[PDB]
């Protein structure tokens, strides 16, 4: 019987048996041109057919969905074996999805003999619509996104030379405070995106003695995360008038400039990486100024 061996083309790459046509991540951003070779055997000479190609869309569910279909009128070549090309053009084709074509050739004539007295009665019918046939899949590559950890935080404020710790806060003598305090603030960072640019906003806080908070100073650098996303960076307050026996703290808050999480499956990156250390009784970001 007419046999039909089909392969496809998605923009410029082939299937093949042992290999899907890979789309890559960029390529798919404008759809794909999809395009099927169709190489057909025992057809009859000179003859017309109706050839109907579809694209199949090999959902996770385990259903086939059509996508495009397209129907031609084609002639079998002398010999009656010979190829055919069927282009669906560009398809809007979801990214991380994979997709099979489905190929039917009809005679437009009869040209089968299925009651042995030489008249045609029947079409010739040839088909491949194999869902496993790499030859006619194609797959729409995922891109890589960043592995984004929870990120954290750890920070120690220096105050007049003098650093905090969690046991105790930067005691600032009176005699260091009379010129001002020169505050800065040591960031450790974990679980960030190795090379990423963040925003660093450190905010100084005025501690009052019934625990309320005042923004006393705030300075907001753009910062770059380092190796495997964990690192060191800093942040000059310069040289603050701060009250005696006061105390005072250090908040950070690190918010990627770009968006680095995907939150919605679309492989679109739509969220920031935001974190912070925002604890008014961390006493390594605590300084209290000494009295006389
Ligand atoms: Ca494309
Ligand atoms: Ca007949
Ligand atoms: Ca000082
Ligand atoms: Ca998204």
């Amino acid at each position: 019987e007419g046999t039909l061996k089909t392969t496809v083309a998605a923009d410029g790459v082939n299937g093949s048996s042992e290999k899907e046509a890979l789309v890559s991540f960029e390529n798919s951003k404008d759809g794909v041109d999809v395009k099927d070779t169709i190489d057909y055997k025992d057809l009859v000479a000179n003859e017309k057919y109706n050839l109907t190609g579809k694209l199949m869309h090999v959902k996770d569910d385990g259903s086939l969905e059509e996508v495009a279909t397209k129907t031609t009128e084609v002639t079998a070549v002398e010999n009656g074996s010979g190829q055919w090309e069927l282009d669906f053009g560009n398809q809007k084709l979801q990214v991380g999805e994979k997709y099979v074509v489905f190929e039917n050739a009809e005679s437009v004539e009869n040209l089968i003999d299925t009651d042995n007295n030489y008249e045609l009665d029947t079409k010739q019918v040839v088909k491949h619509e194999d869902k496993n046939d790499k030859a006619q899949t194609l797959i729409v590559e995922k891109p890589n996104l960043p592995e984004v950890k929870d990120g954290t935080l750890r920070t120690t404020v220096i105050a007049d030379g003098v650093n905090g710790s969690s046991e105790k806060e930067a005691l600032v003598s009176f005699e260091n405070s009379k010129d001002g305090v020169d505050v800065k603030d040591t960031i450790n960072y974990e679980g960030l995106v190795a090379n990423q640019n963040y925003t660093l906003t450190g905010t100084l806080m005025h501690v009052k003695a019934d625990g309320s908070l005042e923004e006393i100073a705030t300075k907001t650098t753009n910062v770059t995360a380092g190796e495997n996303g964990n690192g060191t960076w800093g942040l000059d307050f310069g040289n603050q008038k701060l009250q005696v026996g006061e105390k005072y703290v250090v908040f950070e808050n690190a918010e990627s400039v770009e968006n680095l999480i995907d939150t919605d499956k679309d492989y679109n990156l739509d969220t920031k990486q935001v974190v912070k250390h925002e604890d008014k009784n961390d006493k390594a970001q605590t300084l209290v100024v000494e009295k006389p």
